[PDB]
This record gives C-alpha cells, structure tokens and sequence, in this order.
C-alpha cells in the first residue's frame, strides 16, 4: 500500500544497465521503492534466456526488441542505431508495462529511452529520465535547439566557443559526438532528444551540486535557460558500484607488493580501443616512463598481446608492469590502496569510480561526451591533464606519455592533482551521506513521486 514501484528501463549493453542497477540500488536503499527494471536487449547465442529478489524488490525484466538492420546501414551512426532500435521496440515496451501486475507508480527512461515518453502518458505513469553524466552536457542537449536556429554552417568549424547561458564557454573541438556532422542522422536525433528532456516531470543527473554549482545553479535559474525547461533537475549522484568479492583477483593480488598510490591504472574498458600505431605508442610512453603500471589491452582497430605490441614488451617490462586482457575489476583496482593514476576515456562512470576513490586521471577522450568531460576534469576541476591534442585528432607519441606518467605519478604536480582527487572525493562523500545534497535530491524526487500519486 505505502511502498512505491518505481521502474527504470535500460537501453542495451552492459554499459547502460549497470548504471540502472546501481540507480534502482540508491532509490531501495532509503525509501522503500520495489524496483523493476526493463531491459531492452537485441539478440545474442543462446543467451536468449530472456538480482530478482525473494522479496520480489529488486526484478529485472528483459524486453526484446525488434529487429532494426532494415533501417540502417554500415555507415550509421550508433547514437541514430540506439534511436531507431527504442524507436522500434516502443510496441513491445508498450506491451511489457500493459501486462504487468503491479503497474509502477514511476517511470524512469535512461537518456536512450526518452522515446517511451507516450506510454507512460497513455498509462498515466509519473514519466523521468536518468541522465547519466555531467548536468554540462545536459544543458548543452536543451539548449542546443537553440544553437540550431542561430548557427547556419558546422558546429565544428566555428572560430569562436559555444555560449551556454549561465555555463562554461564549450570550445568547438570539445563537442559531443552528435554534433560532429550536421548532415547526419544523429545530429538531428540528438536535437530531438534535448527537446525531449522537458517534457519529462524531471530530469535526474549522475553529478552532485558542489561538482557543477554553476551548470546546476544555471539550470534552476537561468533566463534563458528556464523558457527551455520549466522542470526540476535531481542532482543525485555520483553514483557507483560498489567494491565486489572476486575469485581469483590476478591484479589485486600483484598490487598488494606495490606500494601506495604507486601504480598507473590504464584501461578504456569495454568503451573502446586503440588503433595499432597509437598502441604501439602508448606502449613505449609506458616502457620509458620506468613506472609500474597495470594495462587493460583491447585488439586494435584502424578505422594474442604480444603480436600487436612492440616485440619483447610484456619480457622487457616483466618488473615494472602487468598486461591485462579484454576485462579488469575497474571498481576493485581503483579501490585498491596502491593505485595512484588512472588513464582512461572518460567515460563518466569510469571517471566516477576514479574521483570517489581520490584517484586522479589521465584524460583520454575516444567518444560520445568524453571529450567535454575531460575538459572539466583538466580546466574545470584540475583532477586530471589530457594531451596536448586531443588523441582523436593526432596520434600521442611515446615522448609525450612518457612524460604525461612521469608528471602524474612523480613530480609535486601530481602530487596536487592527486590532492585535488582527495577533495573531491570527500565532498562527494558528504554529498552521498546522510543529509547531503545527493542524498536530500533523492528524497526530494521521491516526494515529487508521491505527490503525483
């Protein structure tokens, strides 16, 4: 009777539900919320099988969606794939929600789904969406409705930044993948989107107020900004999982000889990899450093380890450092006493895991929002230093990282970014616990649940 059934769907890929696992773990944490989550897949070996709970608090429901490949093409872009597959699966979401017993009180879209807008109206669902990493590239998805209309040619061309009333000035090279190319699918979806926001009840983001005052403080007040939304925004994070048991932990084990905040942590995940020329770079910047590190390594793409590395690499580096195949514990490692750097994408949930460890970065944008995040991870907050270029526009050779670890892992400089990750992750912190501001947003969401209700 008094208990609220909040569902949030996933769009595919582990990468996407994970963030929706951990966000339905806050919600049941303080307040008493069955969380069921709908996750949309696409098709996969025999793996169509597609935590549920003994208290039946915490189910994930798989929705399969329809298939798309009649509706693109090589050439398409994974942001116009995402749209196109929600876009098509919206009939079996329908149905999903239509069959369920217990219909939820509160819908929760990820940024991917905000097209299941009309069937929470037609079932007159409390209707949000999660975004899922900084509230700057929120602000700049709304407004750029209006940069559309007063902008004629490429947002990439540009001489001058981009103003986003109240907001941090985005230089034209730092823009989201979307923006690119304004011939493109994705470019005119991803206006769509930022229109799409507003028509929500509210708009959830996995950042914290002391992190994006002025962003956050601009989206609540702004002039300009306030005709474009005219809803709420819950700063609610930074939300993460939680370090595991494992069962075998090959890198823990090694990075219990090293010693403190010693190690480099370099991995882009499941995000993305590298090509063989800036591999092969990446690898010699590490050899010279003399700094022990543990490297993630994914095949290269240009467009057994040992093969696509310099040859003898892992036998020279035997004392220094460890390679690692496809996958790693991130939320472990960076957990783990003895890490002092992490080189990553950006990807705001790796940078998460980072900054609520103290650990401090090496940016390395590849995609999607990447580059704006390491624009505030440098300029903005001083927790991490990014190369020169951007690695997307000119291959990093081996002297740059070589002194890029050095800098961060030896001199007073990396000393004091590394103070700065400390900080910020103490404020967020405070910012989780009880009485915080993450903390109060949530319980401000859920009174705005209960009031619709």
């Amino acid at each position: 009777s008094s208990q609220l059934h909040v569902a949030i769907v996933s769009s595919p890929g582990m990468g996407h539900l994970i963030p929706v696992l951990v966000l339905g773990n806050r919600l049941a944490t303080h307040h008493n919320i069955k969380i069921t989550i709908l996750a949309i897949t696409t098709t996969s070996s025999s793996a169509e099988t597609e935590l549920t709970n003994e208290e039946k608090t915490i189910e994930i429901i798989p929705v399969p969606s329809v298939d798309i490949s009649h509706l693109i093409n090589s050439s398409t872009k994974i942001f116009t794939q995402l749209r196109l597959l929600v876009r098509e699966a919206l009939p079996k979401i329908h149905s999903t929600i239509a069959s369920m017993t217990h219909r939820p009180d509160a819908l929760i879209v990820d940024i991917f789904c905000t097209q299941i807008l009309p069937i929470a109206e037609e079932f007159n669902i409390s209707k949000y969406t999660y975004h899922p990493t900084t509230a700057w590239t929120l602000a700049l998805a709304i407004y750029c409705q209006v940069f559309d209309k007063e902008i004629e040619g490429e947002y990439v061309e540009l001489k001058e930044p981009l103003k986003i009333p109240g907001c941090k000035a985005l230089r034209p090279d730092d823009v989201v993948d979307p923006l690119l190319d304004r011939s493109d699918q994705q470019y005119e979806e991803y206006v769509k989107l930022g229109k799409e926001y507003t028509d929500f009840d509210g708009i959830l983001i996995n950042t914290w107020e002391d992190l994006e005052p002025e962003t956050i403080n601009a989206l609540r007040y702004n002039e300009k900004l306030r005709l474009l939304l005219k809803v709420p925004v819950f700063p609610i994070g930074p939300l993460r999982r939680k370090v595991e048991t494992t069962l075998n932990d090959e890198v823990i084990q090694w990075l219990d000889k090293q010693n403190n905040e010693s190690v480099l942590f370099v991995s882009f995940g499941s995000g993305g990899t590298l090509s063989t020329k800036q591999m092969t770079e990446l690898a010699w910047g590490l050899e010279l450093s003399q700094q022990k590190f543990v490297w993630v390594v994914r095949p290269p793409s240009d467009g057994d380890m040992s093969e696509y590395l310099p040859e003898g690499f892992l036998t020279r580096t035997k004392d220094m450092g460890l390679v690692v195949p496809m996958w790693a514990n991130q939320v472990e490692i960076l957990s783990h006493s003895s890490v002092g750097g992490f080189l990553t994408h950006c990807g705001w949930n790796s940078t998460v895991e980072s900054l609520t460890n103290g650990v401090p970065m090496i940016a390395w944008p590849l995609h999607a929002e990447q580059k704006m995040n390491a624009a505030m991870l440098t300029e903005e907050l001083g927790v991490a230093i990014r190369p020169a270029v951007l690695p997307t526009k000119k291959l990093v050779k081996r002297e740059e990282i070589q002194g890029m670890v050095r800098i961060l892992m030896q001199t007073k400089e990396g000393k004091r970014i590394k103070e700065k990750a400390k900080k910020l992750k103490k404020s967020a912190e405070n910012a989780l616990s009880d009485g915080g501001s993450s903390y109060n947003s949530i319980c401000e969401l859920v009174k705005d649940i209960r009031s619709r209700e």
